[PDB]
Formats: structure tokens, sequence, C-alpha cells
């Protein structure tokens, strides 16, 4: 494991080899983050053979802007990480404030202090802005906010991987990759929903790719876009294959007991993890057969 870097758009790990990261995020920290703790992790390692964690701090939302008291379950998710072996994604969780730029001091606040505290630590991928959305577009709004986030991240830690989110709720990878940041280490962020999104937006992605500009998907879902209306195992595949084809990480939403389709979990279902296959959903199910391979 160790270090991530980029070599053109793969992912490697510190050995130099390619790197398909695997794992699932937890729905927002301010609701669900009682789900996210060193046991309820360390189940994910060993059962479901998780590599990587994503800690989806929501801003708005009863999130860190209203109760910034919410960044001590990042760091207890971080620290939890590093003590498992596992990568961790801090996920500056923003969607009803869908520009970046509407809490970017906060941001950059909140990046400066997570920068400082893991700037060594190689666990550690920043997730500078998980949706974008609205009349928010790349040039004007998104890429301008990212250079000032990766600016401050950068004076700490000058090596983890930083990915970006693009417009329509991480869709246009490739407004993105016609005007690409700078930063030897970062990658972009494609969503998608296997009830909603077709080819179309493979196409997207195939577009960015051809340009240089490197993927992560750090958030899709089995149900439709939504989050309930059923599952859409069919599609997944069809989604799973590809992004397998193109080597491209990945991470599932989401563990929760939420009553929803891509809620993983089951309610009563443990908070530390240890579940029988019956606590699962069965988007659960699915996503943990497809980690595992
Ligand atoms: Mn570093």
């Amino acid at each position: 494991n160790g270090q991530l870097s980029i070599k053109g758009t793969q992912l490697v790990n510190r050995d130099g080899k390619a790197v398909q990261l695997k794992g699932i995020s937890s729905h927002g920290l301010q609701w669900y983050g009682e789900y996210v703790n060193k046991d309820s992790l360390k189940w994910l390692r060993d059962d479901w053979g998780i590599t990587v964690f994503r800690a989806a701090m929501y801003t708005a939302d009863g999130g860190y802007i209203d109760n910034p008291s919410v960044k001590n379950k990042v760091k207890e998710a971080v620290e939890a990480a590093k003590e498992l072996g596992i990568y961790v994604i801090i996920d500056w969780h923003i969607l009803n404030d869908g520009n970046p730029n509407q809490n970017k001091e906060k941001a950059k606040e909140f990046f400066k202090e997570m920068s400082s505290l893991y700037g060594n630590t190689p666990n550690v991928i920043y997730e500078i802005a998980n949706e974008p959305n609205g009349d928010v577009n790349w040039k004007r709004d998104i890429k301008p906010y990212a250079e000032e986030v990766i600016s401050v991240i950068r004076k700490n830690d000058p090596d983890n991987i930083i990915i970006v989110g693009t417009g329509t709720w991480s869709q246009d990878v490739n407004d993105a990759a016609d005007d690409q940041l700078k930063d030897a280490n970062v990658m972009y962020a494609l969503h998608f929903y296997a009830g909603t999104h077709g080819q179309f937006l493979r196409d997207k992605a195939n577009y960015a790719l051809s340009k240089g500009a490197p993927i992560f998907v750090t958030e899709w879902g089995t149900s439709d876009a939504s989050g309930n209306g059923g599952v859409f195992l069919d599609q997944s595949r069809e989604w799973l294959k590809y992004l397998d084809s193109k080597t491209i990480s990945w991470v599932n939403w989401n563990l929760s007991d939420k009553q929803e389709s891509s809620s993983a979990l089951k309610p009563g279902a443990s908070k530390t993890g240890g579940w029988r296959l019956s606590d699962l959903s069965a988007s659960g199910t699915f996503v943990r057969e497809n980690i595992l391979g």
C-alpha cells in the first residue's frame, strides 16, 4: 500500500503498481457518524475487503457549517484508517450548498487543519467538493475554488491525492478535462447511479481520460439517483465492468441504515460491524460481493 501517486491517469501504489481502490462511504456524519468507528472500519476491511473508506462530512444540513464538532468524527475515522492500514477519503460534502464558493472560507480553514494534522499520513485522500451543482461550472466556479483549496493543502501536504468534484453533481468531467488543474496528484470525481445514468456518462469519462484527466468514482449507488427506487443489479454490473476496464477506483453510497435502497445496512444492524448477511440490504450484499471480487 503506502503513498499513492498518479502515473498519467492511473492511480499507483508506492511500489509503482496500478491499484484500483474499492470501498464504501458513510452517509452524512451528522446523522450516521454512529456507524463510523475503528470497529466498523476494521470489520469492513476484514469482511468486505475494503481498501478505502469515505467520511462524508456534509457542510450544510446540520453538518460542519452549523456544527463544526462533526470534524472530530472525521479525525476518528482518519485515526482508525491509519491503525487499520486503509485509505480514508476526507470529503467536504457540499450538496445543498451547490457552489463550492458558498462555504469556501470555511473549507480552506478545514483543509488547512486536516492537511496540517495528516500531511505526513499516506492514508489520507482529500475530496474538496463532493457535488458542485446548480448554475455552477468548471471554469467560472469550480476551478478557481479548487486552486485556492489545493494551494492551502499543498502548504502542508505536498503529495497526497486531492479529488475535485465536477459540474452537475460530479458528472461533467469532460469540462474539467478541457481545463485541467496543474497539480501532479489531482483526480476528478465522477458520480453515477446505476438506475439513472448510462452510456452518455461513460462517454464523458472516456473523453476525460483520453485527455489525460484522471477519474475516481468517490460516490456511486446501485439505486436510481434519488437513492431509493430499488436496486439495479444489471446496470450496476455493467458500470463496475466499465470501471474495471479502465482500473477506476470506486466508493459505493452508502453505509447506513437509512430506510432507502442505496443504504448497505438494515435498521438494527450493529454500529460496530460484525454483520450477518441478513443484516445487509440487497445493495449492501451486492457491493460487498463486488469488493471481495
Ligand atoms: Mn503527503
